[PDB]
């Protein structure tokens, strides 16, 4: 569940935080509208487990594994046992044209998996886009009912490292590895003002990535929709943004400023960008 | 909320502008000092809501001089742009100052009882806004804001501090270590703290949240002062040791730094501070 209220913790014995003495000083960790931005060092994962497990938190995790991409189903899934949300509800929610081919995963107690079965679009570009259709429409078919949060990945991806309940909040972005360290000038934003993703050089927080975000189910719902919608209206007036979903999720969080934002920990390629000091784990990565 | 364009200054993932203090808890709840925030993407957020902000304060006996200052001072510096309803809670209701409130902003007057025992004042302000939190401010505020009356403001206090619970680092333990806490320490108390717990040393003088976080806190330490005086003893720091005890439990969605609880007399202008904003009148 999602509690009203505070919830009221048991003694526990920890480090004391130091209020003079940061341990990240190298990053930003809150953003100007007082938002956490989620980096290694900044939170208590035992305070935070105990938090979400006295409300019996259910997370909700998707994936769209169309045509050729269900091959990236077995490490996903094998890697999620070990690393996301450990001790917590979790739901896979597996979208794909083939349930035949979603392979055999031994999931720990607690955890099950649904397969949702839904057409394959001709264009990966579609595909990647119908994407937010399908998330909002299942809001309403499954989720609202089965799960309290929602964080909607990639699947061609693998698990590394701990991703935890410290992610979950009402709206959140993931820093895009390739412009953690950008201005806003070099930002992909869509830039052509005839599209609804349209974004201004002289605006923009963040360069969020579209392989990862989240929140409760009302407002992942509400996101879904709004971005679905906006690309129905692109698509009536013959434009497609630039990059896609990304285009209207940053348009979206650009608006509607996310509650937390996670550092690109939660969303990095190791081949192309390597491993610099400022990341310290890799936790949910690309694969080759 | 649906923000409109607005044009401001790009955060820096990689040049954060404050290195010499810690700006989040362990919990991911911010610690809001200045250079953390923006205000005018925080007040586009809040005024879209249409928010109305409740601030609480008890003027006892004597106390009744600190009025003016106070809300004088709260013209120029609290919330200014937003709805603020002012609540006085006093024994004279005859002696609260005539003050001019700018558009937006009224001012109800409570009677209430006084006590003898300035600790029975101070501690009893948790059974009174527990009370007026069902009978008036569910249905007539979003969020509350409860200090002393024995302050002025010098700088800004805005919709920065929103959320549903927040607490304010006491300005006399900010750099401290947890056993130099003054919490209370007898195990006989409700408010009990082991040496080996405890995050923040919190002010009694400040506290706030939704209404219904609010109305919870509240309620909460007074059933725990009256535990207490059922068995012969009473915390340490009275209110503000109860205070403590619940928000160690219960952790608060946002921290406000000493910026906002300050005694420039005892304890001047350090670099660490870069604006002050609520203090202490001698
Ligand atoms: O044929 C496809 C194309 C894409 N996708 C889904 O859409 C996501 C985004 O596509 P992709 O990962 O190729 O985008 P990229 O990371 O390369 O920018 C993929 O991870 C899949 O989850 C899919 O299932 N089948
Ligand atoms: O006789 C009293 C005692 C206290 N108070 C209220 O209770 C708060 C706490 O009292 P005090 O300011 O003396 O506490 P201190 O800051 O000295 O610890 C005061 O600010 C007032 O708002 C009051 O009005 N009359
Ligand atoms: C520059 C451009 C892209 C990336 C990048 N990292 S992860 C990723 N994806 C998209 C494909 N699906 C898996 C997640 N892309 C990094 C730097
Ligand atoms: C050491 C001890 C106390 C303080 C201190 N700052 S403000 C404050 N109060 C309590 C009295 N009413 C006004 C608010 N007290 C500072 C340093």
């Amino acid at each position: 569940a999602i509690g009203e209220f505070m919830v009221s913790l048991p003694r526990m014995v920890y480090p004391q935080p130091k209020v003079l003495t940061p341990c990240r000083k190298d990053v930003l960790v809150v953003t100007p509208w007082l938002a956490p931005i989620v980096w290694e060092g900044t939170f208590n994962i035992d305070i935070l487990n105990e938090q979400f497990r006295l409300q019996n938190t259910t997370i909700g995790l998707t994936v769209f594994a169309i045509k050729k991409y269900v091959a990236f189903l077995k490490l996903f899934l094998e890697t999620a046992e070990k690393h996301f949300m450990v001790g917590h509800r979790v739901h896979y929610y597996v979208f794909t044209d083939q349930p035949a081919a979603v392979p055999r995963v031994t999931l720990g107690t607690g955890r099950q998996l649904s397969v949702l079965e839904v057409r394959a679009y001709k264009r990966w570009q579609d595909v990647s886009m119908r994407r937010m259709e399908m998330i909002s429409d299942f809001c309403e078919r499954r989720f609202l009912s089965e799960v309290d949060y929602l964080v909607c990945v990639d699947v061609d991806m693998e698990f590394r490292d701990h991703v935890g309940v410290e992610i979950l909040t009402p709206l959140f972005g993931t820093l895009h590895p390739g412009f953690y360290g950008s201005s806003r000038e070099a930002f992909t934003y869509e830039r052509r003002p005839q599209s609804q993703a349209y974004i201004p050089k002289d605006e923009g927080d963040f360069y969020y990535g579209g392989a990862f975000f989240g929140g409760s189910v009302q407002e992942v719902q509400r996101l879904t929709r709004a971005c679905h919608q906006a690309m129905m209206v692109d698509q009536a007036n013959g434009i497609e943004a630039v990059w896609h979903d990304e285009s209207h999720l940053n348009k979206y969080l650009l608006r509607h400023k996310p509650t937390k934002v996670l550092s690109p920990e939660y969303l990095w390629d190791q081949q192309l960008l390597g491993w610099p000091a400022v990341l310290r784990k890799l936790r949910f990565t690309a694969v080759p």
